[PDB]
DNA sequence: CGTACACCTGATAA
DNA sequence: TGGAGGATACC
DNA sequence: GGTATCCTCCATTAT
DNA sequence: CAGGTGTACG
């Protein structure tokens, strides 16, 4: 129903999906440079996945804090300079991210390195950090642009050929950014009136096209599509015999984490109904409507 | 009859 | 996801 | 005082 | 993230 056992690669996949490596630069006249510099490792989940966050914190030796983030989410954060260098850098240096977020990790590392020698407390170290920050995530705020107009952003790392490092990386990535979809489509030709469809789908910004492409190869099925509405891609599997013979047995062994694991189990029950051909009877169709109801957004 | 890829639309924590 | 403001602990 | 961390909340887009 | 539709094709 709910799964929180953690393997290093699953952690990496989950953070590739859900994590952020952040640097705040805050105006504050009480500091010698005029600015306060903070590095933050963050991951946020829906409140129904608190158990997952508590596992993550245990996984990182009990460091950091879990707090309400928005109406129905909770953050796990590490923001001690010292603890990030001691615990978090060595983990991600050994077990590395493979999406574009690796670029942000590596700039973030560099900041921490500067913070390590307290250079952040100097005019020069500060400027270097402003340059690093300018290329992390959303870049400089209006306030920072204005205060450091001469800042050249540091070139974003060019990290190529990033292969899926381990099957558990995929279980973790899918836990954050994947979907086990059950679809009922009105149909004029099926006797029962609706076609039951199972779709496995991974969503990701087009910046990671190469990685999305390599999933077809890695899973030996599926295809890639572009969202009409902006720079986002789906890796999709709709072919039921691929769902039965490739997707389902993969995630049976490399388990989804967090409550999405329950949704995967329910998706597998639908698949069984379909495998037995009972989806083409009113009874079978109604079992599937009831499973669907309680999965994903229907789950209590 | 029934499936599946190409295409569509909405909600929202992440 | 990625970010912010105000407060307080730490040294 | 200088510096480092805690605590609470938020807009927008990538899911 | 997730839930829907058209329609070519076996
Ligand atoms: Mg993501
Ligand atoms: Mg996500």
């Amino acid at each position: 129903g709910e799964n929180g056992k953690l393997n290093p690669w699953a952690v990496v996949g989950f953070i590739d999906a859900e994590g952020s490596f952040m640097v705040r630069v805050r105006k504050n006249s009480k500091y010698k440079t005029g600015w306060l510099v903070v590095a933050i490792f963050s991951v946020t989940v829906d409140k129904k996945d608190l158990f997952l966050l508590e596992s993550l914190k245990t996984f990182f030796g009990g460091l950091g804090s879990i707090k309400k983030s928005g109406n129905s989410t909770f953050s796990y954060r590490i923001e001690s300079s010292e603890q990030l260098t001691k615990i978090i850098l060595p983990f991600f240096d050994k077990y590395s991210l493979i999406t574009e977020k690796l670029g942000d990790y590596l700039l973030f590392k560099k900041v921490l390195e500067l913070m390590g020698t307290k250079e952040h407390l100097t005019q020069r170290g500060l400027e270097k950090i402003v340059s690093l920050k300018a290329s992390i995530n959303k870049g400089l705020s209006e306030e920072l642009q204005a205060a450091f107009p001469q800042c050249v952003p540091t070139p974003r790392p060019e990290i190529n050929n990033k292969l899926i490092p381990d099957p558990f990386w995929l279980a973790g990535f899918v836990s954050g950014d994947g979907s086990f979809k059950s679809i009922l489509k009105k149909s004029e030709s099926i006797k029962v009136g609706f076609q039951s469809i199972l779709v496995f789908q991974i969503t990701q910004h087009a910046r990671d096209v190469k990685l999305m492409e390599s999933l077809i190869s890695y899973l030996g099925c599926g295809f890639i599509e572009k969202d009409s509405r902006g720079p986002w891609l789906y890796y999709t599997v709709t072919n039921f015999s691929d769902i039965q013979g490739k997707i389902i047995p993969f995630f049976h062994q490399y388990k989804i984490i967090g409550s999405k694991y329950g949704d995967y189990m329910d998706w597998c029950k639908i698949a069984l109904i379909m495998q037995n051909k009972n989806h083409l009877t009113p009874e079978g169709l109604n079992e599937i409507r009831a499973l669907k109801g309680g999965m994903n957004k229907g789950r209590l």
